[PDB]
């Protein structure tokens, strides 16, 4: 079992036919497949779907397809890895819903992965509102500061830089992903992307916004 | 001295960013006016003070029949403290009401007030739900660390506590406490939940049109 760098693009059929909606003539799926290919980072690029329309689009792009029976992201990735029978090397989840995430973004993200430490590399963007400046509802009558009550009045500039995964990229050691059964594996490093490039396609406005960009 | 319920509206005239924002009209009434109206209608205050450094803001304030304190040409706390000292009140309650939250009404204030406890005297702060969950984040610790658990990063919305953030519209506090603590967030801070629309904060032209559109 020689190590292989695998890319997994989960793309379901059922936005109607969201993954096939086109942006400048290329489907959302095709855009992500193109980033994977151009990134030159993968030995194998697999598209896991549940519909021939997606599978057909995947094959047209010269990539492998893993069809899924009847029916969770980690389950899709685990399945895809078992289907191709890979349990060693790296595995990257690239969701079609991040059209602005390019081959270049992938290379930069991958260049941060540490083969020896094996922590996750997750693309993320800056948080408009700082997460320490929030409170959690215990119940209808109690809300606890995220951390210290004093933080709510601290300048964000004076607070730890905070980021949120944007969903475009999740790079992991394959053995560690299979073992922990999750995409975030300590020590996690983040690949920072602009909010513009982190656009998550969900509605029509999104498809309009991303294209314009 | 006798306890007093004070509303302090901090409104500078030369607004950094959107110029003369407080005097900026939103559907006929100035932004300052909307907040003063909320303060008036609330029927919760004994005194309503607009703190400012502009004669035009002061003029608008007086036209709505409220008090004015002129400030010299952690800065919010100092402004409220200055207003309190100016009217000579160090007892009762003090509420900061920013004119940048034109959709926070008198009813919102009234509702916010019913949560304040006179014994424990903790703060009452209006807040709105957070779009991106604060537990699904990481902070640079120079490495990156999860807000709480890495597992949290992979949790669906409704499997995490609901999160909220102060929206800036209301901050209610016991007066002696605010003065002793020199801050707005005090012990047993309770939140008064408001919707996103009602929480809109006016900082840009777009916000302005957005706030108007919402009222229309």
């Amino acid at each position: 079992m020689e190590k292989q760098n695998i890319a997994v693009i989960l793309a379901r059929q059922n936005l109607p036919l969201k993954n096939l909606r086109k942006m400048n003539g290329i489907s959302l799926l095709g855009h992500t497949i193109n980033a994977a290919i151009s990134s030159k980072c993968f030995d194998r690029i697999i598209v896991s779907t549940d519909g021939g329309l997606i599978a057909e689009e995947a094959k047209n792009f010269g990539v492998e397809v893993v069809l899924r029976p009847a029916e969770s992201s980690i389950s899709g990735v685990i399945h895809a890895l078992e289907t191709i029978g890979s349990n060693s090397g790296t595995v990257t989840l690239l969701q079609p819903t991040s059209p602005l995430r390019t081959g270049a973004h992938i290379r930069e993200a991958f260049s941060l992965f540490d083969e020896k430490i094996k922590g996750s590399v997750v693309s993320a963007c800056p948080m408009e509102h700082h997460p320490l400046k929030t409170l959690l509802q215990i119940n209808n009558g109690e809300y606890a500061p995220m951390r210290h009550l004093s933080d709510l009045e601290q300048p964000r500039q004076q607070l730890p830089q905070a980021f949120r995964p944007n969903g475009a990229i999740y790079i992991n050691d394959t053995a560690s992903l299979i073992a922990n059964n999750c995409f975030f594996i300590a020590p996690t490093k983040l690949y920072i992307m602009s909010h513009q490039d982190s656009i998550d396609i969900d509605t029509e406005l999104d498809l309009q916004q991303a294209e314009n960009i």
